[PDB]
């Protein structure tokens, strides 16, 4: 599904790294800014430990 698609490439980015010092308000308006909803960014937050 596309939310699914959205939410798993959403846990992909965050998983990397490299992204790990980017502040999380600028990845809550990035991630917005791909097409995730509040519920999907939290549930995306939430499935890296």
């Amino acid at each position: 599904s596309e939310r699914e698609k959205r939410v798993s490439n959403a846990v992909e980015f965050l998983l990397d790294s490299r992204v790990r010092r980017t502040p999380t308000s600028s990845k809550v308006h990035f991630l917005k800014s791909k097409g995730l909803s509040a519920e999907e960014i939290c549930e995306a937050f939430t499935k890296v430990g």
